[PDB]
């Protein structure tokens, strides 16, 4: 009686929701699709792959569309030997944990707050004086309550043996820059720092790229274990056509253009960290000093094979694809107040920004975007259009956590900040907002950074700003162009 | 002036995106739906439930559709007593940690690499010699750099007291096989190993089945804590009709067919691990030896009640549902080169494969798909159609991590490999690609496994291959059939 | 086989489309394939040590 009465208890308001219902929950409807197949094919680079060099590949035409694209990287296992035991000790310098430049830079900021005879003190007494000076510095700069000295003395249990390892997220770090080219024109460009920021914000829970890029979430012991043997990494290249099947790049519609991936590789000296400064780093299998020619890479592409009728239709009329392109503003930081002039073009969906200390970069911690003592490097930021506040001054947590909560699949674990003009900037096919920067005379991101950011040992810290913008790729008569 | 100018700054390209806009972001539109209610009802098995037996239930007709289905399992708490203190010590044998068959099998592979007097050595000296021999084995087989001996000596802090526990993910392990039957015909079949693989790949972040199936992510101390008291598990049965409301099984349209769930239960000896070989395992409440009749299970079904008009429409014309069925190829492995002949039928969406060492199975670690020393058991795999490479030789990481990244909600924490012909194999209502195996004369999965896989103590290791295939379930005149 | 002796005798697969072509091989017994230095030796697979 009650359940039937609920179906009868309808009024004029229910008519807007349920009158002439076009859907039922109790019967499945499905759509028929055209026939297609997927094939994954690995392809060698056209030029030699080496650390610090640029390499390119011309993408083969082994199907009708191009869907997924992965850079397959093979890194050798690492071993170490004392320089005294080596017949040829001359190698490039690597970052070493006995010379922690990041910890030395952090100590340099607290030196003015050390009370007593620091120079003559025992090692254990120096560690105590540094921890007390950190409390005095943080009280003076941040009105922080002092932490117990014992809580600041975190011994990272480092192993009592010699090692070397590939840096955190080495699969991204290796790709300093990649360019997707069609007919000799650059269609899009991606950077190591952008790839990491995109994975932090858009990386879905349970599908994080951890193993696929050599990322351990800053657990040095896991990087050491992984680095003792050969590593095979599959780094996704997040081009517009890899984001949705309807955006797959129509190879058949671009028949008269070569499709190329160009990759600028990281220098070998930046890719490795060692336990001690006096160690030589060896290729674990070959027992020779590690060299720039030990980098191996290939391109793994997923091709789509279409039925003849769909292939012929796509060849006759591929039309236009909405694309997202990436733009970069890279700036050196030498002061706590920084203004970035964002000379980006087109309808910008969103931008990301973050800072890297010189000391973190020099320590080989390339994706450590933290400030001094691991703090947030940004105090506040403001966004100006033509000297008018588009976003008034907001604290770092608003740009990092509130923007990520509103617009992104994930909140960043590092100090990555974002701002979206789009309601859904991760939707590759549905435009949901933008600001046209080609119609603004000035776009300025004004930053107030933490105290002493870009001073002394951190002179030439880096500001990264990346923007995502809409453009249109047009296919006509076997040619493709922006 | 700027924001109004952006709305006016439109050209012929914007017309394809925004001309005659059929959607606004500033006004919600909603659809009205028909009236329905959901009811969860628990039902006993029609036959006795016991370990190692087969049991069935005829599903009641308590609503118009059948939606969710959970196997509700009740396991008793476990206690242990010394065999010497027990009036009836005769029980089935259980795996025991004082007789670690998996560790003994791993030691057997490194015996040829032990230098010195192993037989006469002290226990601590034997552990050192085994860790050194592991380095020599891994250097010889994999060109691995040696790990410090202290880093290989992981003491799992096992408690200094007697215990027994239910094996990891016991809720899946208990279900050796389940069959969904309609009118005496098997509509679909699921296996323990498939349920685990499906949860690894399709299990969403924050909705993993951990507690609901007795899974701890291989933390033995948590399995021990849970096993001291009665456990109630709710194991989801992932039938086609549980995946989307429009696929709910139309009970009213199948009025003349009995709907049955058949379950083949795991043997009790495989479900329990104990600290020591000389312990008797007791039911914690009853203080009697644990026996095959201590398994309790019931079926929890979610029924849908429809409004009379929708019920009558569905009874008159339920039509056809697209269904996904599961197929299995199960093979013994006795060599490092394995060819699996996949005699699957219908349009296959995707397949999963993985290996289990005999030693891991015998140790009661039923979902440990790792190789020797916890390594990846697959070096490479190739997929052939009619002796032509459909997927050329690819390394294990491509089949495990790249395929999961492209097509699945999650990456597996265990050595589960997949391959999809579908762009969205987790979409239950939208076909997005398949390969029709009923039109292929041969489908071969060729595997190169790690060295010594399936040799000696691992003779009769297991290969599992599961496929997901499309079929159609038809409803006509109160009957249902494939 | 006759078709391996001269190019003009190559077996015309296209002309035999409705017949399966099969090679059947009867293998020698393992006991006949091996000779050893001494009667009291066990013969092992060199790689597998079985």
């Amino acid at each position: 009686a009650g359940s039937l009465t609920q179906l009868l208890a309808t009024g004029s308001m229910d008519a807007a929701l349920t009158q002439n219902a076009t859907r039922t929950f109790w019967k499945s409807s499905y759509q028929k699709h055209s026939l297609f197949a997927l094939e994954s094919i690995n392809q060698p680079f056209t030029t030699q792959v080496q650390f610090g060099a640029e390499s390119h590949i011309t993408v083969n035409r082994q199907g009708d569309l191009l869907s997924w694209m992965y850079l397959k990287i093979v890194l050798p296992g690492l071993k170490v030997q004392n320089q005294a035991d080596t017949v040829q000790p001359t190698q490039q310098s690597f970052a070493s944990l006995d010379n922690d430049v990041a910890a030395q830079a952090d100590v340099s900021h607290v030196l003015p707050y050390i009370e007593g005879a620091y120079t003559e003190a025992s090692l254990n007494t120096k560690e105590q004086l540094i921890a007390e000076a950190k409390n005095s510095y943080e009280a003076a700069k941040y009105n922080a309550a002092p932490l117990p000295v014992a809580a600041q003395m975190q011994s990272t249990e480092m192993p009592d043996f010699d090692y070397a390892y590939w840096t955190e997220a080495i699969g991204f770090h290796l790709i300093k820059r990649a360019e997707f080219k069609v007919g000799g024109a650059t269609i899009d460009t991606i950077w190591s720092e952008l790839l990491f920021a995109m994975e932090e914000l858009m990386g879905r829970a349970g599908r994080r790229l951890t193993e696929t890029i050599g990322r351990t979430l800053r657990r040095p012991t896991e990087l050491m274990k992984a680095s003792r043997q050969e590593q095979i990494l599959y780094v996704p290249l997040p081009w517009y056509f890899t984001k949705h099947p309807s955006l797959a790049f129509p190879l058949v519609a671009a028949t008269y253009h070569n499709i190329q991936l160009w990759v600028q590789w990281a220098q070998l000296n930046s890719c490795i960290i060692k336990s001690r400064s006096n160690l030589v780093v060896l290729h674990a299998e070959r027992n020779v000093p590690i060299s720039d020619d030990h980098l191996r890479a290939s391109l793994e592409c997923t091709y789509v094979h279409l039925e003849a009728a769909e292939r012929d239709a796509l060849t006759a009329n591929a039309g236009t694809q909405l694309i997202v392109q990436h733009q970069a503003h890279l700036q050196q930081v030498s002061s706590n107040n920084v203004t970035a002039r964002l000379n980006f073009n087109f309808p910008v969906l969103e931008f990301y920004y973050f800072l890297r200390r010189k000391a973190n970069k020099d320590a080989g911690d390339h994706f450590n975007f933290s400030g001094i003592g691991g703090r947030d490097p940004v105090v506040s930021a403001e966004l100006l259009f033509n000297n008018t506040a588009r976003v008034t001054q907001k604290p770092a947590v608003w740009w990092r956590a509130v923007q990520a909560l509103q617009f992104h699949s994930s909140a960043p674990l590092t100090n990555i900040y974002s701002y979206s003009f789009s309601l859904s900037p991760e939707d590759p096919i549905t435009p949901s907002g933008s600001a046209n920067f080609s119609r603004l005379d000035s776009v300025e991101l004004a930053l107030t950074l933490q105290d002493d950011f870009g001073a002394a040992h951190d002179a030439n810290s880096e500001l990264f700003v990346f923007a995502r913008s809409y453009n249109i790729l047009k296919f006509t008569n076997g040619l493709a162009g922006l």
